[PDB]
């Protein structure tokens, strides 16, 4: 599923991401934009052999199981395919664990490089929330 900007903002808010661990909704929408272009089916292979999955490009090295990432973990206790669903519940729940891991949203390199410090409120501007 390819979400609209405000549609994703609304879904993220309903699932409790607005100000989760202090990160306003615009941060999450901005991260999703540059990670996946709002596409739940996005996948991308990493140099180390792991793969990133879903709207927030969650990786198989630590967070989900895809059966092909040696020496990895599955700390969110989910198959990585669950992260590609039109239902973003699994992605959100896993994202909550990741952002609580210690480095906050810096876990998402694209958030650090393209969202952090910017006017992220722009990403939810005009949205009925
Ligand atoms: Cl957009
Ligand atoms: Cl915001
Ligand atoms: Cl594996
Ligand atoms: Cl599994
Ligand atoms: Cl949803
Ligand atoms: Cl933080
Ligand atoms: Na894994």
């Amino acid at each position: 599923k390819v979400f609209g900007r405000c549609e994703l903002a609304a879904a993220m808010k309903r699932h409790g991401l607005d100000n989760y661990r202090g990160y306003s909704l615009g941060n999450w929408v901005c991260a999703a934009k540059f990670e996946s272009n709002f596409n739940t089916q996005a996948t991308n292979r990493n140099t180390d052999g792991s793969t990133d999955y879903g709207i927030l490009q969650i990786n198989s090295r630590w967070w989900c199981n895809d059966g092909r990432t040696p020496g990895s973990r599955n700390l969110c206790n989910i198959p990585c395919s669950a992260l590609l669903s039109s239902d973003i519940t699994a992605s959100v729940n896993c994202a909550k664990k990741i952002v609580s891991d210690g480095n906050g949203m810096n876990a998402w390199v694209a958030w650090r490089n393209r969202c952090k410090g910017t006017d992220v409120q722009a990403w939810i501007r005009g949205c009925r929330l």
